[PDB]
């Protein structure tokens, strides 16, 4: 059962709904509403991510894709100034990004009913193989964030699992590094694509609220 | 008076529901309908561009945004191979693009009610100043695919005219580029951004469909 697999890899993993409801939740006590709220995300624009949104879109109203190739936000700090635009007259906003795979009904990670994230997979097997382009521009974007992984990426036990571990992480980086030079609530982790009759998964690693000046107002991590 | 500008500049803007009538109207004889259709866009993505998409998307049911900074569709074949997933069951791809401009209620090009396209016209002084970075990867192309246009640029008459078109120039040049290597039909042309209470408009460049192959079935221009 894939429910068994994800489990495993991921005990913290929490369904959509419980994901949705938790965040909701906790942002209440600050001033998030439905039609005061700009959600943006970032996350791989391959459709297996849309559930994500979907769920959190009936909670929050106007919605933003800030996600490239397999969930980085490199439309950067340009593109991020493009983001605060579209947020609501006293408005704030809350950032879903993360890294997403796929796990089968047969549980098998890096894949759900092809290669899922494809566009990581993809850089995996181009930054470890060499471990030992302005038509496809951000895929090597993508691959530049890798490249630091590679090592760990060889040594990993299960590779389609350390994968969107390490994307991430590398992610993570990006996103914070972007915020610190540009209030704004950020959610972060890995996102876990299963089979179209079963609940998506996902594993959050950072919850936390920052000011329009730039510093950590809260952690709920 | 701001048509008096928009007709001036450009004597062939559509209003958007003349674009959207339009279009739909002919690609009705090719089999698109509202829920068999991907409405893919590569605008820009500042708030003032959705008006197109608004208006587009009453008439086709979902949508995909592949646009980046500017409107370039910087997500290459990779991108497109994330967009081609979204296609319905026997469905078809409609792909909006193109490079957007405000001209405001005092009828002043490259801006409205701020600069308008701000990533163009910030790479527009970046490219012609020099005539004479993952955290911000994408206005780097966005330069990148304006340093051709230069000369033109220090040349032209009204620059804040003249961008947008040389903005299309090289949007055309590189969509072209991905789907050739990539039935899909292809809107192309200016975006024109106008006051709040007043209608936008879009200038027609290229209008034409594509077969899975990837020759030009059709062209409506
Ligand atoms: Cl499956
Ligand atoms: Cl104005
Ligand atoms: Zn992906
Ligand atoms: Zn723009």
């Amino acid at each position: 059962v894939t429910l068994t697999a994800v489990k495993k890899a991921f005990p913290d993993a929490l369904t959509n709904a419980e994901l949705v409801a938790m965040v909701s939740k906790r942002l209440s006590q600050f001033g998030y509403h439905k039609y005061n709220t700009l959600l943006a995300t970032s996350l791989c624009r391959d459709e297996v991510t849309r559930p994500l949104e979907q769920d959190f879109g009936e909670v929050y109203g106007k919605h933003f894709t800030m996600g490239g190739l397999a969930g980085f936000p490199f439309g950067g700090l340009t593109g991020f100034g493009a983001m605060a635009g579209h947020i609501p007259d006293g408005g704030s906003c809350l950032l879903i990004y993360g890294s997403h795979v796929g796990v089968s009904w047969e549980g098998k990670w890096g894949t759900v009913a092809g290669a899922c994230c494809g566009s990581a997979v993809a850089a995996a097997q181009a930054v470890t193989q060499a471990y030992q382009d302005p038509l496809d521009a951000q895929q090597g974007y993508v691959r530049d964030m890798l490249r630091p992984y590679a090592a760990t990426l060889s040594e990993a036990e299960d590779v389609m699992v350390t994968l969107p571990v390490s994307v991430y992480d590398a992610q993570q980086k990006l996103v914070t590094r972007i915020l610190d030079e540009g209030q704004i609530a950020v959610v972060g982790g890995i996102q876990i694509n299963t089979p179209k009759e079963m609940s998506d998964f996902f594993v959050v690693r950072r919850f936390c609220i920052r000011d329009s000046s730039g510093n950590m107002v809260e952690n709920f991590m």
